């Protein structure tokens, strides 16, 4: 599980989205594993504004931040799941690391700021939806 809170906004994955993240839908992407709602508090979370591709990461399954170097966001194949059939993801960013289904929510951070969240995993290879291009959630 896991959430990034800005201003207004609440990120979510899509797949683990609640039934009041679709009451107060703001944007969605099925493509991108991605989900914002409104929230009535104010949020304080820094979104970074970089190219940065280093990076330390919150795994729930280990209760550990690990360091990782990670590719910059592309179009990746991601195998079919309950969720949604075998399709290419968008925005995704993979790094050599640990990750398990439950680790998805996560934040991904730079040194500037929330990078994006942990979204897929397999094979060794976490993979991140990356949220640095999404200018609207400071604005
Ligand atoms: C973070 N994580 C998810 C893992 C999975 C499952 C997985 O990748 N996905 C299932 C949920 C939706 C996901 C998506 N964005 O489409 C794909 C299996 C093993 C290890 C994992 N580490
Ligand atoms: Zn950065």
């Amino acid at each position: 599980s896991g959430a990034i809170y800005v201003g207004n906004y609440r990120v979510v994955n899509r797949h683990l989205a609640t039934h009041n993240d679709w009451a107060n839908l703001v944007w969605e992407d099925s493509s991108r594993d991605l989900l914002v709602s409104s929230t009535t508090a104010q949020g304080c979370d820094t979104i970074a504004r970089c190219d940065c591709q280093t990076g330390v990461y919150y795994c729930s399954s280990r209760r550990k931040h690990y360091p990782v170097s990670f590719s910059k966001p592309s179009l990746i194949f991601v195998e079919a799941s309950e969720y949604y059939p075998a399709r290419y993801q968008s925005h995704l960013m993979l790094a050599v690391g640990h990750s398990e289904p439950g680790d998805c929510g996560g934040i991904l951070r730079c040194q500037h700021g929330v990078v994006g969240i942990v979204s897929t995993g397999g094979n060794g290879l976490v993979g991140f939806a990356d949220v640095r291009d999404l200018l609207w959630l400071d604005e």
